[PDB]
């Protein structure tokens, strides 16, 4: 239910190999380990989880854009970029987090669809 | 070797049977019709043209963002939204143009690949 | 009552001395230049045109990124960014055009204001 | 030395009334509150700090965009949109953090200029 896609606005590429991680909002508000893994050739990243493990509840996906840049040699403003949310169980059961970045600049949409 | 892929940032969904044209620009620079379409229900527009017929040369991909919000029943700032590029042989050889749409703004990226 | 603003994604800076060409659509369906300017220090371009000048129509603004890229070295993919909008239909109004530049992307947005 | 402005892509304006709050990550790695405000009617939020008390480290700026869409009564994706950044760390600069807010999206960029 969950997929994260990662663009390179500089060199008009899918951000391979880029580190995202997933976390889950615990009772006590602090961010729990959730799920990761890298982009692939595509610049997505499938199979972090499942229906059964995806409840509802408030998920950070965090994505290394610092390290991605620098091993392109070049210069990021960001230490990442997080995209936080609420899985909602009366919205649709798909969610792809998207992400496009420069050094400077990222954009993010989600597109949630049955 | 072209596709085009549209997205919703005011609903968080593929941007569904938005019309799509592209043109080839002439000798005398002039805007001739080349391919066109309405995006599928993943708001992807497949099949345009084929290695054969896209030759080196600049193009515009018109996405009719106008209707698209009517439709909607929302109101939108732009005409359309147009993608003006150079298809240069020396680089990869797909191209997806990708647009994400809001009523007063929209963003665009190209991804280039083998 | 028309204003372009450009930033650089790349630089996080304004995007300086970027040409600007603005048409608007004639009687016969062409595009006819309206105005031109190139963006300051700031990132901005003022002094387009006037409120007596700028009537209701449809305006083209073109912001000429490849050539922007060019001059810093950088082979990018577009040509130029197109903005095209109905104006002054309800009335004058105020009208600030915004782009992000990077080489193979730009996001663009209005902020419409009426005076 | 630090300004933030948000945009509305929806309605085209300037996005007003929105909570932003400035993070410090401390010595222990935990998040201190350093600043707060509120986009003004021309979606800036100036004064948030000072240069003498902006010193380097790595800050963290969210602008709460649920709280911003619920109140115009709209039910957005995201909870807020965090912006976080190694500041000062090659001496004093100047930051603006510029944010375009959709329901389901947003863009952000950061101009970074030498005093
Ligand atoms: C935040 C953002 C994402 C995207 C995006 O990721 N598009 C996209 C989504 C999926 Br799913 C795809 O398979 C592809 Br190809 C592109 C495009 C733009 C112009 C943008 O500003
Ligand atoms: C993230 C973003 C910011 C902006 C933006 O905020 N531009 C801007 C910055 C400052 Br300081 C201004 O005074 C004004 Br007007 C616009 C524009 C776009 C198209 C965009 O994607």
């Amino acid at each position: 239910p969950l997929m994260v896609k990662v663009l390179d606005a500089v060199r008009g590429s899918p951000a391979i190999n880029v580190a995202v991680h997933v976390f889950r909002k615990a009772a006590d508000d602090t961010w729990e380990p959730f799920a990761s893994g890298k982009t692939s050739e595509s610049g997505e990243l499938h199979g972090l989880t499942t229906e059964e493990e995806f409840v509802e509840g408030i998920y950070k996906v965090e994505i290394d854009t610092k390290s991605y840049w620098k091993a392109l040699g070049i210069s990021p403003f960001h230490e990442h970029a997080e995209v936080v949310f609420t899985a909602n169980d009366s919205g649709p059961r798909r969610y792809t987090i998207a992400a496009l970045l420069s050094p400077y600049s990222y954009s993010t949409t989600a597109v949630v669809t049955n």
